This record gives C-alpha cells, structure tokens and sequence, in this order.
C-alpha cells in the first residue's frame, strides 16, 4: 500500500493551492481518507477527513471555510483544496488512507506548503 502526495509549495498570505493524494496496492473505496500537517514545532494535525462515500467530512476547527477535501474514488485520490491561505497553515502536510485490520492506516511521506507573510509582499 502506497501514497503519494502531489502539489505543494509557496503561496502568497490570501492565495490558493490544491493538493492531491493518489493510494495503490489495494482497495480504498470503503474506507476515510484525510490529511495531516506538522506547523513548524507543532505536533501533527489532522486538517480535514472524509468517508468512504464522501458523504461526510470532518475538518479542523482552524481551517473551516477555507479547506475542502473531496475524493475521487474511480481514480482512489484525494484532494485539498486550500483557500485563503494563511502564514500559520506553513507545514508538512501528509495524506492518510484507512483499512481494515492493523496497521489501519496509511500516511504518506508528506509535501510542504509554505505561506508567505506580508513582510515579504514587497521589498523594504
């Protein structure tokens, strides 16, 4: 069973990046399917989940509103759409997939998003 993570890197603070995640290896229709994030000296997070069906999601309480996870399941992906991005949502992110029976899930090896500050919109 194997993950890959796709998209990533740098946003302007406002701007918007959409990653995806692609599974392998076995069948992932029945099962969740999310992301995590590690923010610079945080612990990991999970930002945003969702059904077998996608009938149901689950996201954190900082990213509502401006994340969408949705799923793919002919192409077993899924996605991140992230809005409104903001310096605070810089991290590691890694997609996860869920299975029946240990090891019960799945994490990829992560891509990292960065947001920039507005110190950096222009030169000073």
């Amino acid at each position: 069973v194997q993950l890959v993570e796709s998209g990533g890197g740098l946003v302007q603070a406002g701007g918007s990046l959409r990653l995806s995640c692609a599974a392998s290896g076995s069948i992932f229709v029945n099962n969740a399917m999310g992301w995590y994030r590690q923010a610079p000296g945080k612990e990991r997070e999970l930002v945003a989940a969702i059904s077998a069906s996608g009938g149901s999601t689950y996201y954190a309480d900082s990213v509502k509103g401006r994340f969408t996870i949705s799923r793919d399941n002919a192409k077993n992906t899924v996605y991140l759409q992230m809005n409104s991005l903001k310096p605070e949502d810089t991290a590691v992110y890694y997609c996860a997939a869920d299975q029946d029976g240990y090891p019960y899930e799945y994490w990829g090896q992560g891509t990292q998003v960065t947001v920039s500050s507005l110190e950096s919109a222009w030169s000073h």
